């Protein structure tokens, strides 16, 4: 069969379509327009779209597809280097840091990491407490503040003290101006224009910066010589069973970055959007509040408690399903192969998964996939292989899902154990998308409960 294609612009093909503040959701648009798959073509490239679960399933094949870096991965490997993030299957630092790290990434793992987590949360509850009335929540701005300073401590047991600013840590502010230039440059007619040479020049600051705080910790943990619980220490102590090798420093610094750049957002967006889902979905937040009221017992909650947390987990899943916060990934195809029985594939050709529109296969979910409905997901077991897909596919996958969602689940149901919420403002969503998405001007007061900390 012939692929459908969105409209044209004659020579550019369809590269003006991604030239917009909000690409992802634009895709969303032409998706539901020209179904579970269509051709996107630009000067020098093309890829194909799938939102089925029909042909993603097949795309997850590990057999036949891999894992491909498109443009905004290729650009954010000029900071995260060959960190997990922007680095091909078949390079040897991929491997080494894939065997390394997955241990200290599993669900077991987070006992580990859980104090440095409640460290954190409980600033965030301590400056709720500490509004006045007539005051406000700037829901993605504290929920970011949260999962910098989460992923610095539980990563290098470094604290940025975000609560402490309005001026995030120089090493913030240069890491989110790189993330932009690395997007920015997407849709950058003429890229060599002299006015972006003080883009460039930024850019390369902003490398240094990152660099140095990064190296200069590890320098400085390497002379110390002090064990921690941080992810810094399993990478210095750690030998890939394969190989037989460590990660070198320049590859731990490389993970480090990729830790605080790719996982900060996706993590505060989630987040973000399910507070929102909540304030708009007062018997959900009720159900959820309950939950926490019930299982949250102590001053501080522990590893165990967080576990418990069923209805929480299933509000968080449910907003990834409908924000998927790190919304699509790319795939090239391994060898000549027919996707679907009806498009032949050539080896080297892309697709690209367009997660919000899978989350939306009414064939998977019913009719009713814009609603928001927790009890989806009362027994994940239920959902078919390749249908709820927000952390990507096989080994390629999110190594932070089990820390995005022991983080996300930990936070959320101490919100919900000390505040009750309020949507005053009845914020109408917007969604800006940056590498991630999240709930853009999402704004909330907060009653206290008045339940000790
Ligand atoms: C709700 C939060 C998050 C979501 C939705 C998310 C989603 C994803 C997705 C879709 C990919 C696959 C990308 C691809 O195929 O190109 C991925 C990869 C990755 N994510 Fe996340 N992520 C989240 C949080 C995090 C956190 C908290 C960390 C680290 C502390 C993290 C670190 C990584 C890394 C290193 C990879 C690359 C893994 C590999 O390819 O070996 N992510 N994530
Ligand atoms: N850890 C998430 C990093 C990330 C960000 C945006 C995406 O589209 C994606 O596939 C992955």
């Amino acid at each position: 069969k012939e692929m459908p294609q969105p409209k044209t612009f004659g020579e550019l093909k369809n590269l003006p379509l991604l030239n917009t503040d909000k690409p992802v959701q634009a895709l969303m648009k032409i998706a539901d327009e020209l179904g579970e798959i269509f051709k996107f073509e630009a000067p020098g490239r093309v890829t194909r779209y799938l939102s089925s679960q029909r042909l993603i399933k097949e795309a997850c094949d590990e057999s036949r597809f891999d894992k491909n870096l498109s443009q905004a991965p290729k650009f954010v490997r000029d900071f995260a280097g060959d960190g997990l993030f922007t680095s091909w299957t078949h390079e040897k630092n991929w491997k080494k840091a894939h065997n390394i790290l997955l241990p200290s990434f599993s669900q077991q793992a987070m006992k580990g990491y859980h104090a440095m987590m409640v460290d954190i949360a409980v600033q965030l509850v301590q400056k709720w407490e500490r509004l006045n009335a007539d005051e406000h929540i700037e829901v993605p701005e504290d929920m970011t503040r949260l999962t910098l300073d989460t992923i610095g401590l539980c990563g290098f047991n470094y604290r940025f003290n975000s609560f402490y600013r309005d001026q995030p840590h120089p090493f913030i502010t240069s890491m989110v101006r790189a993330l932009d230039e690395a997007m920015n440059k997407l849709r950058r007619a003429n890229p060599d224009d002299p006015a972006y040479d003080e883009n460039k020049r930024q850019f390369q600051e902003d490398i240094k910066v990152m660099n140095d705080l990064v190296d200069k910790i590890i320098a400085d943990r390497k002379a110390s010589g002090e064990q921690s619980d941080d992810l810094l220490t399993h990478m210095l102590n750690g030998k890939d069973p394969e190989t037989g090798e460590p990660l070198d420093d320049e590859n731990i610094r490389y993970q480090i970055i990729t830790f605080l750049a790719a996982g900060h957002e996706a993590t505060s967006g989630l987040l973000s959007f399910a507070l929102y889902f909540l304030v708009k979905n007062p018997h959900e937040l009720q159900k959820a509040a309950e939950e926490a009221a019930r299982v949250l017992v102590d001053p501080v909650p522990s590893y165990k408690q967080v576990k418990q947390l069923k209805y929480v987990g299933m509000v968080l899943n449910e907003a990834l399903r409908l924000w998927p916060t790190a919304p699509a990934f790319s795939l090239y195809a391994k060898e000549d192969t027919v996707l679907g029985g009806e498009y032949p594939l050539e080896k080297g050709d892309e697709l690209m998964v367009l997660i919000p529109q899978l989350h939306r296969d009414k064939t998977i979910w019913g009719d009713d996939v814009e609603e928001f409905r927790p009890e989806r997901f009362e027994n994940p077991s239920a959902i078919p292989q390749h249908a709820f897909k927000p952390f990507g596919n096989g080994q390629r996958a999110c190594i932070g899902q089990q820390f995005a969602l022991h983080e996300a689940t930990l936070v959320l149901g101490m919100m919900l154990k000390h505040f009750d919420f309020e949507d005053h403002t009845n914020y109408e969503l917007d969604i800006k998308e940056t590498l991630t998405l999240k709930p853009e001007g999402f704004v909330v007061k907060a009653k206290s409960k008045k339940i000790p900390l």
